[PDB]
């Protein structure tokens, strides 16, 4: 955390409507597969020690696909430029070093807790639907990934992650500003 | 096609101790397995994904469990079941059809010997994935392997004699 861009994306003047947001939550399809891969090549890395949490995460991401489905999606279909460039992002990021991936995959996460509570409000049928995108464990999850990539934080060049946390939150600020 | 009926007598001394051994050498094909599941999501359509991820975390908890008796991650693995792990590391060069039903194969035979000589939902999930796609494969590609995959699991077991 470092500085300014979180609050930007919450400082956003979105206008949540249930069917403008059910929309925006279909075109994440092409997005939650890119994760998905994305998490397939932590497994490739992950050491013993490590995969019992990936794995976890992983059962959630395909959950999480189906419900997509179940909701309309369509894997083959046009992806926003906004979303597009986010999902390379993801492929980049792929292609850093194992201790640096995790880390970032970490962060993402608490980042899309983050930005979903302070604009997705908790009242009505909004409720429903967040206890739906979320699996019940997905808190328990991150709570083990933090464990982890607070131990591989240690060292790694720290103006390394910066560049990328804060294309990860310009990439966020995007997708979300689809929502204006 | 009658492999299975040869590893099935085999006079094998079942001694505990012996099989205890037996077991702990066993961690590294089990993290090639694990290598060989991961290669299989990474091609898996979402609709075979489920009980796929199912399976994966099968085994890494019994990594887990292998490494709680004994079992030495780091440690020089017997011909046999380097050759074994070989087999499965040429299976992944293999298209996504072919790799998932050998998968199939793979653990109805482990449940099948260990059954005579000495998680089933998920079995169930493969067999329905495995028997859908055992459709269009060549005979001849999954005749070789399946073969290949007998002769493995006879020559483990056979270390037993």
């Amino acid at each position: 955390e470092v500085p300014g861009l979180l609050e930007e994306i919450k400082a956003l003047p979105l206008r949540l409507d249930e069917e403008r947001f059910r929309f925006w939550l279909q075109q994440d399809y092409p997005f939650v597969e890119a994760l998905y891969r994305y998490q397939v090549g932590l497994l490739l890395e992950a050491p013993q020690a490590h995969r019992a949490p990936l794995v976890q995460a992983l059962m959630a991401t395909v959950e999480e696909l189906d419900w997509l489905l179940l909701q309309g999606a369509s894997p083959s279909a046009p992806v926003h430029p906004v979303r597009a460039g986010y999902i390379a992002l993801l492929e980049e990021m792929g292609r850093l070093p194992y201790a640096y991936r995790v880390v970032f995959f970490y962060f993402l996460n608490g980042l899309f807790l983050e930005a979903w509570a302070h604009h997705v409000p908790e009242e009505g049928p909004w409720a429903e639907l967040s206890q739906h995108w979320f699996a019940p464990e997905f808190q328990a999850v991150l709570y083990d990934l933090e464990v982890l990539a607070r131990g591989l934080w240690e060292d790694l060049d720290p103006e390394v992650v910066r560049t990328y946390l804060r294309r990860i939150l310009e990439a966020e600020k995007a997708t979300w500003s689809l929502l204006l």
